[PDB]
């Protein structure tokens, strides 16, 4: 595939999440997370897969960073594990900070920028024992955990990310139950969504006083919605799913509040939002430096479901079942800019899952090479239209634990043989590296 | 003496009036009683018992007034249609009321003066107020009925339509504070009337898109730029509450963003849940318009006050002010247009009202109202700077064309650029009218 | 200590209450908001912000209150049905509201207490006031709708019906002076509301004559006897003006006659022509009734005053009660005489009579001997009206227990049973026992 | 059936529970409970039944007490609704105490002894938002809520019951998920069981200094277990089921700690109990004044290779709950409980059956319920004839009510309730029990 051209400002990188790659779940005082409890609960993860070992990134980070530098990747988005820092109540763990200190010093010698997510769904179980995100105090514990990372690790970090996909943590974790902690109460799920948004604002406030001289933001994931027909009832359900997946978190960040027509819809099946206190939407909407965009696929939604009356039609698609629709990314970037305007935008997560197979010591994943190129072209058209797209982070650097589906989905440009823990750079990874060098 | 302000090519100047404020002839040709006829004739409600019984008698002198606007060379003219003249009783079309506005529009067409017609300028028919008025959701449908009739029988002579004029006053001054008609004092009824007013606007725009009228339609909202009296955190918060009350409550719903949520939850704490907002009402109110009319007059320096149990605000005294006690602060106009642009974007904007009230006394047969010259010149200056910044300002309507009934203050406030001596009904063009007329010609003859 | 009064055998004693003033529990079982819920929660409208939120909690303690009537031996009991409990919203029949009054009536049935049920004691649903309330003629139709449902669902446990209670206040105090719900101040609207209230009474009687209810139906009016302050020809004229305002405006239309013509044409001079009296409305209002309820408390010595622009009246102050009301028992006799001269031999009932006194319980006992003298005096005056051949058939003491005295809140104690609102405890005053002994004396007299 | 004879000390009564009987959930400040959240969650309670109205005891309590005194019932066991007292965090609601102060004086006027349960599962949702019984703080809020009841209502209460069936609250509410709050985490369930036990000990300590004159205890439910056959693996499974149902709470209350051989099986399936702090079991074992036995049926258990404990229950002689009517199993139960508690006074606080009661021509003849009551009453007499400290028998229930996850489909009461009329029709079992009381 042809290489795609971008301005000099443009920034490339890969993305990982702590619990999906790190492993070493008992090492150096790490406390139990909600995903340790969930994956070890029978019937919750595909084939009972665990994050016990994962990619052993806790021990093989030096090689993985060296693999990044050898390919010349300019940046790296990873996450800091809250349980490694605060294993139990009010107990800082210096072995947790010292690990992430040695990881950042490895990124600096390789001359690799670091975007670090503070919360990527691995909430400590002791906080879950205290109600977790249904409890408003959790939003205040995250601010203190955010403030410590600012002081102890700030110098070696370029950009901070407070939350990754609050839609999943709130609704998949407390509404549908397919994610940790696995609750199925929709009042609790929308209550968690407000406290997550509230916890984001408190961390942005603490960051402005944190003396850290870098950028701060938040990554939201979007699933573009296209009505199944020109019908009024299908165009109606498509607008409901758009507010659910794409508007519920972005607009409060943008200082607009919750989507009002959709909120009165939610309160109708639940009740009045007694968890929205006076001043929360102002704290939630404290100005950030950038917005992280996580796109993967679009949805086609027809009318139907006692909650929102929605039904998505199955998908040319990913092993996740996700249809590969590249311009839906351009349509998404265009709509986001209508709400965000000139604020810098990074694609913090984009990729696909294909049935990767290693033959003759080579992974010939032609499908991902085409996927990366299609969305890179789609990302390029948004740059030509004047959109403030600053970077594109590839998901993922290496195959890892894809949550409820276990290790059955290999999103990585580097093949990981989980029995030998050997990193084998796929053909899609070398193509990305050529895209890096071609840009610079 | 002031220098004239240059504007882009298709900038549209004009003057604005209101039906009940100028027309008079409240009993002629079967006109029904309006809420302002009932309000002004109720003792203690209007300054010295003044009413709009006669006003400027524009119902009889409209040809002289139109020809005076042609002589002065005014390209546009904003006026309102009196709902009682068209539907004097429940479901009764009045042809004589429609015929008058038909005669007026023919005079404007011959004079080559563009027409911007306001469908509701506060004169609700009393028979609708007898049925609950704006507190009743049925009023929004009767407005969509009367709005749809005007599109068909009068749309050909009309360039642009304006659904509502200053919904903030009709809702909160007529149902909350009670200083305007109908004079109610119930804040739940006020915010309920405000929603039904917004609902009637969306219904009227929906009716306009199916009306076969090919001109523009919009809404006129009045704003009051707020400035915190101090950098104090309690004064900054109050100024935010005042900003949401006056400027955000009606614009943001029309702009498809819903009510300001933080301020609405405070309103609900003082009153209760908003049981009058139904599903789909927000989308209806947010029906796309072609332009937004902007009414600006002054600012307000807001300081917090726990004495006010509703919103906790206090407005400081304006020296350098008008006869309404309104501070003359032209920079606030520029800063308001910039914020409206940040909300509306590239939506075309019109200043459908701007002016001042000054103690005008005709000496030697003409009014040397130098102080109004400086008001119009300073704000057109601030208006032009909003254009040079890239703002989509498309016109400017001076309020008013002639002195008229200034609502609760009666005839003791002279906003016009033409003096009206109500004893003889003689119109005397003031110095403001001459300067404003020269500003048109200078804009007309620029290369 | 007073001697008991003798009355004919068929004479019926009882006590009277009203829904909103005693029931409380205004959010429970789907009850809709009434105009008095909205009025009392509006600041400055009721003394010290008192509301009927809790009141006597009769909604929960009705069995204990009925049993207390049984213990004291009260033969009859007058109460009103809260319209919001039956129709909380437009076209929404609430079975829980009908179920409560079903439970209360069966409790009165077991205690052998005849029931007089008032259909409208001022607590109009706010959803009806949102549509104009009594200023809208549609309200009269909805009242005949709600009255017709009470006839069929509850008529079996109801001995007599009372359509309206004191329409003079609901119309003039609610829409003219504004001291009562809905708190409007428009005298055109007040007299318009008074006609629709009279019209709603006629429609409810027509519905009753076809309702299959085998009991009586009537209407309750409040009268204030007026005596001229002097012999001056203007004080005589002013007392005539007040007499027509308070006593004649509703009784005479009900009694087959029309509105008092001389006073009406003065009202029309102050306002305008009565365009709300359609032909046939008088015939509807004058639908024959079975009895007339009489509410009487005081007189009023009236002197002419030029400062009153409306009617030109001045009431002098008054030996009187905590309401500031003179205790003039002979005025009751003169009132019943005048009503008889108008209504003839139509059966008469005193549906309300009592006084407010500063009852303070000492040693667990309220020695309110002043209320003893009040009831005994007026019962004597009522006995004279019987001795003259007057068709007075009953006497209802207002009230059974201390309750929400409307705008004056809980600062006026009219009941014969003291209510401690902190514990909701009921303590029968000395007035309750004397009045109870008056029952047995009438029940035990051999004839 | 002939009336059963008992000593003069013996004390009869009927039992109810707040959420099952009261209704009026929104009235006078009652906060949301975990059973309001659970009932209004779809697919959790049979046919979406709720305790919204229930028996409307909040309004008919005078009628019900008068009906009890008409039948001459010596005692009444009910529960105080925690949400009525503390609707939200740190907010005493005197209206909640006002309802229960009127009910007690109604019983005192009728000369009826009152046994009051402080917790009958209706945990306030604001406490559940803080993690509920998985959070140790809940055990300390319960001690405060218990200490308040002692000072404000102590005079009108003869005996207190701290908890009712902690086995169901812990394991059905947090392990199986069929009861509120509906979690399915087995570590959370045993963690909740310890905090429920811990909350009982704190409430007993608070009572010993409460200045209340009466007695305090705990109500524990038991299901006697007999192995399916003589088989050694059925012998083992019946012992595991025995410790799970009957030993996990009674023995810690008796100062014996958790059943060790069963606990190490539990730690095998989960992990070491990190929630048992030193000194807990000492507080747990605070000496009580009586023990409340809740018996309904036995269980027949055979081995089953169940990944948790390896148990399988088997079941012509069953009620509408599907429970075998085994009167002799009650005697076997009381003998074993006496072997553990010695001469501690024992009250049967709940005992009854659910039969398909049907009213024909204004009266119900539940002759199966008279047989059930008289069967266990004879089994109760055999225990005291052997020297057992059985001092009271409480029938469940006084009237039909909301039977939790089954809604109103099970009528346990001796007074029929037609939930559309709310009329109380005394059952022919209530006929017999009122005469059995009069005979003794
Ligand atoms: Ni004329
Ligand atoms: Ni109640």
């Amino acid at each position: 595939r042809e290489f795609i051209s971008f301005p000099q400002d443009f920034l490339f990188g890969t993305a990982t999440a702590s619990y999906q790659i790190e492993g070493a779940v008992h090492e150096d005082g790490r406390g139990e997370s909600i995903w340790d409890r969930f994956s070890h609960t029978p019937g919750k993860v595909y084939q009972g897969h665990t994050g016990d070992v994962a990619c052993d990134h806790y021990h093989r980070y030096r090689e993985d960073v060296a693999l990044m530098k050898e390919l010349g990747i300019p940046a790296y988005r990873f996450s800091i594990a809250w349980p490694r820092i605060f294993p139990e109540k009010g107990m800082k763990n210096e072995a947790g900070l010292d690990f992430y200190r040695r990881l950042l010093e490895a990124l600096h010698e390789a001359d690799i920028r670091s975007f670090v997510t503070l919360y990527h769904w691995d909430l400590p179980q002791w906080l879950q024992d205290r109600g977790g995100w249904a409890n408003r105090d959790t939003a205040e514990y995250f601010a203190e955990y955010a403030s410590l990372i600012y002081e102890r690790l700030g110098d070696g970090i370029d950009a901070f990310i407070t939350h990754n996909e609050p839609w999943c943590a709130a609704f998949l974790g407390h509404g549908f139950g397919v994610h940790a902690p696995g609750h199925t109460d929709w009042r609790e799920a929308f209550q968690a969504a407000h406290h997550i948004l509230y916890s984001h604002g408190l961390a942005v406030q603490a960051h402005r006083a944190s003396s850290h001289k870098g950028q701060i933001g938040i990554t939201l994931n979007f699933t573009w919605v296209d009505a199944a027909t020109d019908s009024a009832t299908d165009q109606a359900a498509a607008e409901v799913s758009h507010a659910f997946n794409n508007r519920w978190f972005l607009e409060p960040v943008a200082g607009r509040g919750y989507p009002q027509e959709f909120q009165q819809l939610v309160e109708q099946r639940i009740g009045q939002f007694d968890f929205v206190r006076q001043g929360d939407l102002a704290v939630i909407a404290e100005p950030i430096d950038f917005l992280g965009i996580n796109f993967y696929t679009r949805s086609v939604v027809a009318a139907n479901d006692a909650l929102f009356g929605l039904r998505t039609l199955e998908a040319n698609r990913t092993e996740m079942g996700w249809e590969i629709h590249p311009d839906s990314l351009y349509r998404l970037l265009t709509w986001v800019q209508s709400v965000t305007g000139q604020l810098p935008l990074y694609i913090t997560e984009n990729g696909a899952a294909f049935a990767d197979e290693p033959v003759n010591g080579r992974v010939e994943d032609v499908r991902r090479i085409h996927y990366i190129a299609d969305h890179l072209e789609a990302a390029k058209r948004f740059v030509d239209a004047g959109g403030p797209l600053k970077g594109y982070f590839l998901w993922s650097f290496m195959d890892n634990f894809e949550w409820a589906l276990g290790y059955s989905k290999r999103f990585g440009m580097v093949y990981v043989d989980y029995e030998s823990q050997q990193r084998l750079v796929k053909d899609s990874g070398r193509w990305f590296s050529e895209q890096i060098a071609a840009h610079k």
